[PDB]
């Protein structure tokens, strides 16, 4: 089924311009029989609006990123979904820009690992993977963060380097 | 950081195609160890979050094998 997204919508609504978007999303996805012709940039755009901006506390961003990871792990977006390429482009594109204590960044890093390592990461544009690599390298090189997050950064950059240079074949 | 390396290598080994060949009496031990790491609050919180994400990432693989 695809009832997970409405459940995550009500889960994130308990935050007490974005709440109106989420309630519109719930009213839209009252519809049954799979996501169907929905123009799948909009099925999850308000989640990207939460993480993209820089005027919301870390708790809501962590909840939104958990929702995104839940959607990807359960594979809500698939090849059958309309415009899945654009959605999986936008989700990596938004995470590169500003965000956010350290657990939020590790959640972003783990989601980046999971997206890039999977088959759908192959569909990302070559102008975007450079931005992802720049972001992870900025995390790894910087020492102000906690050391264990730096080690996680180290491992993900090794993994995505192997995944990138494997494509050179 | 040593335990983060442990958890990362556990995820890497289990998720890869050389995880189905593990004997089914061993994966219970792996799940028990990652649980004992995750529940224990004395460790760092970010390490606990890493362990929780790892355990979701192996639970999905375990239950998808039930097919």
């Amino acid at each position: 089924p695809v009832t997970i997204i409405i459940k995550e919508c009500i889960n994130l609504s308990t935050a007490m311009p974005f709440l109106s978007g989420f309630i519109q999303l719930r009213l839209m996805l009252n519809k049954l029989k799979n996501l169907d012709n929905i123009d799948s940039l909009t099925i999850l755009q308000p989640f990207l609006l939460i993480v993209s901006t820089s005027s919301i506390s870390g708790y809501i961003t962590s909840l939104a990123l958990d929702s995104l990871q839940k959607f990807f792990t359960l594979n809500i977006i698939n090849e059958s979904s309309q415009n899945y390429i654009g959605a999986h482009r936008a989700t990596v594109n938004a995470l590169t820009h500003c965000r956010f204590d350290d657990s939020v960044l590790l959640k972003v890093v783990f989601l980046l690992r999971s997206i890039v390592d999977s088959p759908y990461g192959d569909l990302l544009s070559n102008s975007i993977i450079y931005d992802v690599l720049q972001t992870i390298l900025s995390l790894a090189c910087n020492n102000r963060r906690s050391e264990v997050l730096r080690n996680a950064a180290q491992s993900t950059m090794i993994a995505v380097t192997v995944k990138i240079f494997s494509k050179l074949k």
